[PDB]
């Protein structure tokens, strides 16, 4: 059913989250990706509607999937005796976010802008359908060059949003709020808030800003590039210690650092063309 439908291209990467190969669906040269993950290194599962055993990212990708192009979208999957195979869209040409900003280092504000912006409404359409992603971080968004438009993917580390605690995380510790590192106890919202102003500093200064445990729970941020006093705030507020402190999503969109956004289009033509 999968090895006839679509066309195996090259490996893309491979990871904790299993490995991705470029591809294309033979019915119409949709290009696609097809990522593998190991049944035995699966430890978070869900259960579908009807009551199969799957694992969570097919239940929180299902979940999300609509029209709106924010996040990437689940074509098919299939399960294997010792894996799952998930097909997925894949825009062309494309870059990861990590990529982009090691190739030109910090992004102009106007830019990080854009992105932070979409990436907001990604994160939002996720949190209205049910699910928390857990791992926002740069190698975690995709950029479609063409189109200007980002899209989140990967969504392995991810739960099902809930209003009480998490005890477990399986993201990236360096993304990951001080209430995770102090107490292994954090929600979800506002954990979320924190990994986005972990992204947005690493937009504008080019590097994340803290790399040890002692200054993730120091939460001092200090800036190694030119930023505004108005994105700099933002930033620190998404950081704030007390994770009551942190703005909502809606604070945030409402900043004065994030007026006048771009379009999508707009943002391809002047800096991604
Ligand atoms: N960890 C990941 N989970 N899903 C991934 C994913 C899903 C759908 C995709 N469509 C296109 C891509 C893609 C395109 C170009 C580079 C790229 N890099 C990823 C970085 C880890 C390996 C793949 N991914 C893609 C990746 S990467």
């Amino acid at each position: 059913p999968l090895e006839s439908q679509y066309q195996v291209g090259p490996l893309l990467g491979s990871g904790g989250f299993g490995s991705v190969y470029s591809g294309i669906r033979v019915s119409d040269n949709l290009p696609v990706a097809i990522k593998h993950v190991e049944k035995d290194r699966i430890s978070d599962w869900g259960e579908l509607p009807n009551g199969t055993r799957v694992p969570m990212e097919v239940v929180l990708l299902k979940k999300v999937s609509s029209g709106f192009s924010g996040v990437i979208r689940l074509l098919d999957w299939f399960e294997r005796p010792d894996s799952f195979v998930l097909i997925l869209e894949r825009p062309e040409p494309v870059q990861d976010l990590f990529d982009f900003i090691t190739e030109r280092g910090a992004l102009q504000e106007e830019l990080a802008r854009s992105f932070f912006w979409q990436v907001l409404e990604a994160v939002r359409h996720c949190h209205n359908c049910g699910v928390l992603h857990r791992d926002i971080k740069d190698e975690n968004i995709l950029i479609d060059l063409n189109r200007g438009e980002l899209k989140l993917i990967d969504f392995g580390s991810g739960a099902l949003l809930k209003d009480t605690v998490y005890t477990d995380f399986d993201g990236t510790r360096v993304y990951s709020p001080p209430e995770w590192i102090r107490y292994h106890r954090y929600h979800g919202r506002s954990a979320a808030v924190w990994s986005l102003g972990i992204l947005l500093y690493d937009m504008v200064c080019g590097d994340i800003p803290f790399e040890h445990d002692e200054e993730i729970i120091r939460g001092q941020v200090f800036f190694r590039q030119r930023v505004s006093s108005e994105c700099q705030h933002l930033i620190r507020w998404c950081l704030a210690l007390r994770p009551s402190d942190r703005p909502t999503f809606e604070e945030i969109q409402n900043h004065p650092w994030m007026q006048d956004v771009l379009l999508p289009q707009e943002t391809a033509e002047i800096h991604l063309h």
